[PDB]
């Protein structure tokens, strides 16, 4: 036989551009004297191209560096290394209808999203890119000037590519010098053991902090997403540029306890998942498991939804419902005539968040009671099963 | 120092999902007696579902093997291993206003789009995915029946996830038994040669079947926008499930002689591509190169546009015209009182299809007068430019 | 720039041939029935070829499934997926001085190495290999017969390719099925912080169980070489057949304290490994740390020393003596005329021992006296060195 | 099922050391002044350490760059990027019964033979590595001087690592900066078809040219044993530092003929291979096809046998006879009674060598007629077989 008479184990994806991979310097294209994105402190040279501390600025000292995420639609983010913040076309008017690019801390609004757009030279075939807006009714220019410092803004003045225009010149922008972004590696797969089974009566079988995890998922998360307080935005953004977050199922004990001959007992079982833990994945991520046990994403991280969830292998919600959590008091009845040690367990869904170094931010559990089971020693067909109630 | 100090080639990426790399059998999540999807020639078991030669069949035998290749938008088309043809939303009408789906060649129009939803059972927990056409206002449900032979449609009767109907059942697939696509090796990067210059007055310098390709880019195309008759359509299908077209630059000389001190020559010089050229490579993938050197596509290929532009690190086009054939004639004077080698290049860009394994099927190469120069021994700063008129 | 601007992790890397990472059927190329290497209980069917319960059976029932661990000089280990035992040419005789192969634990000894040579038949030019051993001057062959159940053993009866030997049939393997070998993910490298500096008087640094760990290398250890008995042997082999051996450093702190203006300190400081710790390395993989840091290897790893070694990044011992346990108390005055916050750090060598599914075995930890230093708040040159004695 | 219900293509593998994939500036460890292997054409700064044009130098300007080719043995051949040639350990005496490296083309002697053994300062904890020779006997040193320009030499004066004497300082090296080899793109397995059968008695089947390879292995061939004079030295080094030598089967024809009913024809069969490529092989490669149909390898390329036919597939000759040309005139009589377009092919075995650009250097074809077959149209059942003689 060609392939393994065993199941092996599969590579987690989860595909990205290059440009979403590097935080590129981007120059004009056809500047003579190296002016392109910056972060300079400096004002507009230039009248009627008014700048101030949340400006885009346009310059050949001080360049930005900046990240593409992709957004589910194939539109980027367009986001700082060394501040963590975004660009954002902002709804105020300069003139002649323009609007300003300002920095602006990630919502996930239709604000901050960005089309790319290759084109080129019609003349020289020399290529470069383009950033448009609104459905490819604006586009992203300097303000004026192709070699001074000024602003970046959008207009709604966007030309063909025949005849050439002069003014699209003020829209090309190539990549130049970058930095690598900080990527965590993505775990191997690996398979779930069964519902464990006691295999005697002093078996009290596996505590939740001790049960084996199987992966079954991953997505690499823009950091823009991902509130984590104990680092500044400097370090977010340059050693911690895509958070990962692990999708992995373990089985989660409700209780173990023998069960005596013809004795009933009462005990708690406590499945589903807790506001506050609920409350700290909104925090943290901006995502919440719904009722139905899929993803909701609010808006900080609905842009990358689709992707999110294709990585992790669970779905979208498709209610706005939280997940609760059910606390219910069992009441069990052994009729059989021996002794047997009962064990129940529930299937843990298990959302881990960690750094590119590997450290745990964070994990959230959602047990899910829609998947458990008792298992026992002895058991079927030696004995009948337990009775419920 | 950390990395090399000369260039490297990079890896050409073009990432898929995992069921466009496979055809899979498609089986409905809640039968109890193994039906799916199916290439049954016989008809349907219910009234009120007929079925003839066009209809996608339901049944517990003759499975369908069908791959979802992946469109820009990330919609699917499903196309079936055996005969090539695909899923189509037939816009004639059965009863309480639902639509039969067929096979058919592929088009390329809406009518041949679906969306794939991942979902699940909201008691059980099982998950399955489920297919939409017009913007999640239709889904493909079987007709009537989870166990007995019927025919498949897409029906405006979509119910919520909570509380769960009946109805849903009869839209819920899972993936089970599949073959592996046939996918082409992409080749890895490699960087052009400065453009050749004599390096003595015999040196005659390169014809164009010798020149060296630099490749720059790739893309994996879907077979069904490729008319290649010299397979059928089972050969096509199950051993070049996705062809390779490389994109590789070369300089294609124009002519090369030694033109005596003082002399003057006429030579014609033929660039851009020809009418002959351009139209095989409509016939053959359904795109052109357009006026301004990017690549322009029909309605057969132009879902996937964006996916195969990526690859071949080439532009879309943003004109409709064919880029021409170029014939001139040029004279030209060698002022200097020496005899010099002159020879001229153009930087060809080539398109090359292949077989999975390996054969060419063909190349088409338009010729870029744009980005040319004439190089000599022997050169500046000894001699003076040739001159031109 | 065609390189980013800041360093960027590397994979750690541990190749082997296919043959080491698939247990496969061995089968005899020239059998008429299937015969190949057998677990068989049953004896053997003929005289002169004796069998008892430590033989290496040959029988068209019940196969073996065999993996080959590749020794650093390119012989191999054979071993057994279902009892975790080895191949092993034993001393005694049987007639016509050949040796009976049988089944044994791992020891490492030079009798249960084998080399693998791939040869074919000179008529048909169909490929097997075969089994030397002592040098080319013995080879395994079955004993006497191709299509019964008999023995393996070795004979030093070998026959040229050419002119074809009918004896040389009874050497010859194919692989037939086969299972894939479970082996860990290797885990991507990581840059080491610079030994941390206080920010306060108030800063009491980093604990040992807090400290960021940088990976620097990693090795695949055959589970033959790994004690462990938290798992039988069937488990261990089929699930577990590589171990992760992760070479990992961190700053390991042996002190912080505010020294007052003008006072002395007394503090102990514990540097190197304990007796215990080196033991239990020594029981669970036969290795411990040299006095010179290096790796030392007993027998029972020492075949596979150099492969490991250069996957952990560390380099081989050139002294038996052990690494001891360095107590040592340290007089300290702080002359400045403020108060200081001190903190000394060494490097600690960390090395960590995973199974397949990413459990922690065991982790033994050399703290390396010889790269430390002392950090403090406020710091050269505000302040002068703290002086020891 | 779980894996594809088709065979699926491999990747080759052939894996080296980072090493061995770039060339590195090799600087002393304990040098104060960045000295280290040089090219430099000034002579040596020192009494009883004479230089000459052949000597390898140690001087802090004008560095070698360079690789360490991979010996089946793990030793390394050490090649210099700029001119191509080796490092060799010459039988010359210096003073002290010491022994010059120089700088020589490459052979595969022994002498040309260094083994990497990863050492360190026992007192600092800082890593670098030595060449030794002569099973560990002898270890390359500076000639006297660590800060001033010299040669380098091997000796037998080797000191353990503890106590730590001055003279070891000599033999300590560390790489430095680097240029990355270039190395071609291994090409993906492929199926050979079934031996082609005709389809109608005008099907006259397919010609040697136009036969479908299948791809079964592919070596990495170090350019120090490659004769490619169609590069300089120092060309095939940077541009070429490693060649691919695939190993491709395909069908290849003898003749076809319709044979009429009751009619004999006398065909020749040409297969083997010639001299005139057996020849070709030699001095391209240093390598030739045995009378068995394996691999032979002389000097030059022995040294790396095993890696080599470990990607080609195929196996190491045992035999020093050359595979010979087989000219054989075979008269065939057609007994049936209806005419049948028949047709002979045997199984080629054809070696291509080929640039990192993808040119191809050479190929060479050994037409094996140990695997050959007849097919017709008609054909058995229909047919009796074609009668030879």
């Amino acid at each position: 036989t060609n392939y393994p008479l065993n199941t092996t184990p599969t590579s987690l994806n989860y595909n990205l551009p290059e440009i979403s991979k590097k935080f590129y310097n981007l120059k004009n294209k056809y500047s003579r004297n190296g002016y392109g994105l910056s972060k300079t402190e400096f004002p507009s040279s230039i009248e009627n191209c008014p700048s101030n501390e949340y400006s885009i600025m346009y310059d050949n000292k001080d360049p930005r560096f900046l990240i593409r995420f992709l957004l589910d639609d194939g539109r980027y983010i367009i986001a700082d290394r060394d501040d963590g913040e975004v660009f954002d076309e902002a709804p105020t008017y300069l003139d002649n209808n323009n609007h300003p690019i300002i920095s602006r801390h990630y919502t996930g609004e239709e604000r901050q999203k960005f089309e790319q757009v290759g084109s080129g030279d019609y003349i020289t075939g020399e290529q470069f890119f383009q950033f448009y807006t609104q459905n490819k009714t604006r586009v992203l220019s300097n303000c004026r000037a192709l070699d001074s410092r000024t602003i970046l803004l959008s207009t709604a003045k966007i030309f063909p590519i025949y005849p050439p225009a002069s003014e699209t010149q003020l829209t090309a922008f190539v990549n130049s010098s970058f930095y690598a972004a900080a990527i965590p590696q993505l775990p191997q797969t690996s398979l779930l053991e069964n519902i464990p089974e006691p295999t005697s009566l002093d078996d009290s079988g596996v505590l939740p902090k001790d049960a084996v995890r199987a992966v079954k998922g991953s997505a690499l998360l823009p950091c823009i997403i991902v509130h984590d307080p104990n680092l500044n935005n400097s370090d977010k953004m340059k050693f911690n540029t895509y958070y990962l977050l692990e999708y992995k199922e373990y089985w989660h004990q409700l209780w173990s306890q023998i069960i005596p001959a013809h004795q009933t007992v009462k005990i708690q079982e406590r499945t589903g998942i807790s506001e506050v833990v609920q409350n700290s994945m909104i925090e943290d991520l901006n995502m919440y498991i719904g009722a139905d046990f899929g993803m909701y994403f609010y808006l900080r991280s609905s842009g990358f939804k689709e992707q999110i969830t294709r990585g992790l292998n669970r779905p979208l919600s498709q209610t706005t419902t939280q997940l609760g959590e059910r606390v219910e008091e069992m009441e069990y009845y052994n009729s059989n005539d021996l002794d047997v040690r009962y064990v129940k367990y529930a299937l843990a869904r298990e959302f881990t968040l960690k750094r590119v170094n590997g450290e745990i931010v964070k994990n959230w559990v959602a047990v899910d009671y829609r998947m458990a089971g008792i298992q026992s020693y002895p058991n079927a067909p030696i004995t009948n099963p337990l009775t419920l109630t």
